């Protein structure tokens, strides 16, 4: 989630 950074970006996953």
């Amino acid at each position: 989630l950074f970006l996953f």
